[PDB]
């Protein structure tokens, strides 16, 4: 693998089930995984240990929390996560222990600031439209590089689910990259859905 993509996503958006992390989806982005961009799943014999990671597990749960299936057990989502990223990622010296890559992405997450960055920009969950080009030349001024932005399809118009911005591979230094139905945005109007 060459480079490291932080994704995010939007809990209303990627939220599958009333229930758990989904019951009151948060009301701000958070932390699906930093993905090896070219390589999952590097060690079978190096599996997920809660105990390792202990000491992150509040900022884990506020910042990291299961959006996607909701399992009552929010360490099953984190297993996954590890076991298809985190295994590669651990090539990186500062990503080489479920302690450095866990603990590197929430520090990654929080010096990011997507939240604050959108808000500042004045993009707001709203019953209004945006375009998709709001977000991402918005975030594209403010990080320096071109972000990923994907939607859900309308099942209407589509709705933003997730921002991928990538990362260098020794520093995680913000660098342009060049799913459960989460596909590249459409230009053209979008829905940021205010959480239920
Ligand atoms: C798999 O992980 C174990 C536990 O860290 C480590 O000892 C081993 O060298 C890893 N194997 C590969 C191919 O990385
Ligand atoms: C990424 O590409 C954009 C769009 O071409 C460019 O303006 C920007 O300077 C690049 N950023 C980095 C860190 O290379």
């Amino acid at each position: 693998w060459k480079k490291l993509i932080m994704v995010q996503h939007w809990p209303e958006t990627v939220c599958e089930k009333i229930q758990n992390d989904c019951r009151d989806p948060p009301d701000y982005w958070t932390i699906h995984g930093l993905w090896p961009d070219k390589s999952e799943g590097c060690n079978r014999s190096w599996p997920f240990n809660l105990e390792e990671i202990k000491d992150l597990l509040p900022e884990m749960r506020a910042y990291w929390p299961d959006v996607i299936h909701s399992f009552p057990n929010r360490s099953r989502f984190w297993k996954h996560e590890w076991e298809k990223h985190g295994t590669c990622a651990a090539q990186v010296d500062a990503l080489n222990s479920q302690k450095k890559y866990f603990g590197r992405s929430l520090e990654l997450y929080r010096e990011l600031d997507l939240n604050s960055v959108l808000l500042k920009l004045g993009i707001k969950p709203s019953i209004n439209y945006y375009q998709v080009a709001d977000f991402k030349d918005a975030l594209a001024r403010v990080y320096g590089v071109i972000p990923k932005i994907q939607c859900l399809p309308p099942s209407e118009v589509q709705t933003i689910g997730q921002i991928e911005l990538c990362l260098t591979k020794q520093d995680q230094q913000l660098q342009n990259c060049t799913s459960r139905g989460l596909r590249v945005c459409e230009d053209g109007p979008v829905f940021y859905p205010p959480p239920k």
